[PDB]
């Protein structure tokens, strides 16, 4: 257990190369079950669930466990949403330690069409935007920008949540789910992408959904390479259409699965 979920266990010895999937923003790796059904028979799959920190800090926890599980390789890393960024971060980490990474699968992990500033001004604009939505959906003051600007994202939400309780009474499970979903989404926004010299496959939908765009309008635009071209020279794009939220489910996941199954077979053949 821990932060590793077994979706399909590998046999005691040998077997096919396992697929490592990484959780999405505000979700668990159970979302990869439809993908699992579209991969070849007896393909093992292990899901890495949420841990805390920057993307690099999260990868620092994941990579040692990956090596514990798969040693030298070969590594197949896959992720939808935040999971894609996490898969990529692990690939960089693993390659840096001399491991054999043969497949990185990004399921619509698309960068915003315009870069997202990590500035104090952007912090002010973000919470101004959030406040306005809050006014409308809850039918309800000055924003203490100076205190917010000094905090990181976790500090920011903690500050806002604390201030809210001072009336206001929100059940813990709803708060915590909104909190982790928010922070996971911000982790995508603030990811500092490093270059990777291996093969990356990007399954690309048409667009982000409306709710995502409301939160950060810069996601209203996608570049053809999904923003990965400058960091990845060996990049393949597999268009799948539909929306970001649909990309992980049937029927669209069948397209992803058919393509990905072809990649896995070549890996199994090259081993033999
Ligand atoms: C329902 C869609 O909500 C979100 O995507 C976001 C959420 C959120 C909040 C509560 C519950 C669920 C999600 O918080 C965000 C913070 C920044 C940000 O750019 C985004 C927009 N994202 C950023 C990453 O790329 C996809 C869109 C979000």
């Amino acid at each position: 257990d821990g932060f590793v979920r077994t979706l399909r266990a590998r046999p005691e010895a040998g077997g096919k190369v396992p697929v490592f999937v990484f959780h999405p923003a505000g979700g668990s790796t159970v979302v990869y079950e439809p993908l699992l059904g579209r991969l070849p028979a007896d393909t093992p799959m292990y899901g890495f669930e949420r841990v805390e920190g920057s993307i690099e800090e999260r990868a620092q926890q994941y990579v040692p466990k990956l090596i514990e599980m798969q040693g030298d390789g070969p590594y197949v890393l896959v992720g939808w949403s935040l999971g894609g960024v996490l898969a990529y971060a692990c690939a960089i980490g693993l390659r840096r330690l001399g491991k054999d990474v043969r497949f990185v699968g990004l399921i619509d992990a698309v960068r915003a069409g315009e870069e997202i500033p990590q500035t104090k001004e952007e912090i002010r604009k973000r919470w101004d935007r959030y406040a306005a939505f809050a006014e409308k959906t809850f039918n309800v003051p000055a924003i203490p920008y100076e205190q917010l600007e000094e905090l990181d994202d976790e500090g920011q939400v903690r500050f806002v949540l604390d201030a809210v309780s001072q009336s206001v009474q929100i059940p813990a499970g709803i708060i915590e789910h909104q909190r982790t979903s928010y922070l996971d989404n911000r982790a995508i926004d603030t990811a500092q992408i490093q270059p990777y010299d291996g093969h990356v496959t990007l399954y690309m939908a048409d667009r982000y959904h409306d709710d995502a765009i409301m939160f950060e309008p810069r996601y209203a635009v996608r570049q053809p390479d999904g923003g990965w071209g400058e960091y990845v020279s060996d990049l393949e794009v597999v268009p799948i259409g539909g929306e970001h939220i649909q990309a992980i489910d049937e029927p669209i996941i069948a397209k992803v699965g058919e393509h990905m199954s072809r990649a896995l077979g070549q890996i199994e053949a090259d081993r033999t």
